[PDB]
C-alpha cells in the first residue's frame, strides 16, 4: 500500500480506550538498530518486542500508557539490520543495542521486554546497570524461552535449508496464516499487526519483516546474568499462556536479587501486549508508581 507507517494510529488509541490527540512518533536508527521514538527525545522506557514481532507490537501500549518512549526493533526484526549468520540471541542483541540505548535513551530507568526482548533486557541490565533500573518481563523466564528453543530446534533447522525466504501472492494470504494462528482475536488488530510486520515487493509480492530465526542462545550465562542483577525484576504472564510454568516463576524468584511478583492477566495469551494491552498498561504504570 501506500500507506505511511503511523496512518493507523487512532486504531491503537481506540484499542487503549483513550482519546485526544495522538502522541508524538518517528523513526530513528543508530547503524544495525532502528527503532520508534515517542513523546519527544528522553525516553522513561524501552520497550523490546519478542521472536517474529517488531516496534509497532507496543503502538497500543505506548499509546495508552501516555509516557515518552523508545521501542526498538531488535536485530533482524522491523527495520533492524538483518545478520547472514540467522543469529538473534539475548546476548548479541544485547552487544549490539546497548551503545545505541546509550546514545538514543540514556535517562530511561524502566525496559519493558517480552519473550527474546525480555532475555535481551535481562543481559542489557547486566552488562549496562547505569542504564536498567527496573525490568519487566513479559510471559518469560531463561528457563521458559530455552524449552521454547528446543521443541522449534528440528523445523528450525529444516527452514535454514529452503533458502526462499518465502513470497505471498497478496497482504490477505499472510493475514490468512496470522487468522489461522489467532482465529479468536479481532481480525482488524490481526491485520495491523500483518500491516507493519510485513513489506510489498515491486513484482507485486508480499514478504515478512522479519528473518526467520534459524538460531536462539546461551542460558546458563544468563541465569548468572540474573543472579548479579540489581535491578528489580516484574513478571507479566497471560492466564492462558503455557508459555512460563509455575516452577519457571518460583525459579525466577529464587535466583533473582529483587522479585515484585508476577502479575497474571487473565484471558492473554504470550503476547500480553496484543491479547489485553490495557491490562499491560495498567501493571507498566504501577511499576513508574505514575
Ligand atoms: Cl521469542
Amino acid at each position: 500500500t501506500g500507506l505511511d507507517e503511523f496512518a493507523l494510529l487512532a486504531e491503537n488509541a481506540e484499542q487503549a480506550g483513550v482519546n485526544g490527540p495522538l502522541p508524538e512518533v518517528e523513526r530513528v536508527q543508530a547503524g544495525a538498530i532502528s527503532a520508534l521514538r515517542w513523546g519527544g527525545s528522553a525516553p522513561r522506557v524501552i520497550f523490546l518486542h519478542g521472536g517474529g514481532q517488531n516496534a509497532h507490537t507496543w503502538d497500543t501500549v505506548i499509546v495508552g500508557l501516555g509516557e515518552p518512549a523508545l521501542a526498538v526493533d531488535l536485530p533482524g526484526h522491523g527495520h533492524s539490520a538483518w545478520r547472514e549468520d540467522g543469529n538473534y540471541s539475548p546476548q548479541l542483541n544485547s552487544e549490539t543495542l546497548a551503545p545505541v540505548l546509550r546514545e538514543l535513551a540514556p535517562g530511561a530507568e524502566f525496559v519493558v521486554g517480552m519473550s527474546l526482548g525480555g532475555l535481551t533486557a535481562i543481559r542489557l541490565a547486566a552488562m549496562a546497570p547505569d542504564l536498567v533500573g527496573e525490568l519487566v518481563l513479559v510471559d518469560v523466564t531463561p528457563s521458559a524461552l530455552q524449552r521454547h528453543a528446543e521443541l522449534t530446534a528440528e523445523q528450525r533447522g529444516t527452514v535454514a535449508l529452503m533458502h526462499g525466504e518465502r513470497e505471498f501472492p497478496s497482504f490477505q494470504a499472510m493475514l490468512d496464516l496470522t487468522i489461522a494462528a489467532a482465529p479468536h482475536r479481532d481480525v482488524k488488530s490481526l491485520r495491523r499487526g500483518v500491516f507493519h510486520n510485513s513489506r510489498r515487493l515491486d513484482n507485486g509480492n508480499w514478504v515478512w519483516r522479519y528473518d526467520a530465526i534459524r538460531t536462539f542462545g546461551d542460558f546458563a550465562g544468563l541465569w548468572d546474568d540474573v543472579d548479579a542483577l540489581s535491578a528489580p525484576i516484574t513478571l507479566v504472564r497471560g492466564g492462558s499462556s503455557g508459555f512460563v510454568t509455575d516452577q519457571d516463576t518460583a525459579e525466577l524468584h529464587r535466583r533473582a536479587t529483587h522479585f515484585r511478583g508476577v502479575h497474571i492477566v487473565e484471558k492473554s495469551g504470550h503476547s500480553v501486549q496484543s491479547d489485553q494491552p490495557r491490562a499491560l498498561i495498567e501493571i507498566v504504570r504501577g511499576v513508574l508508581d505514575t
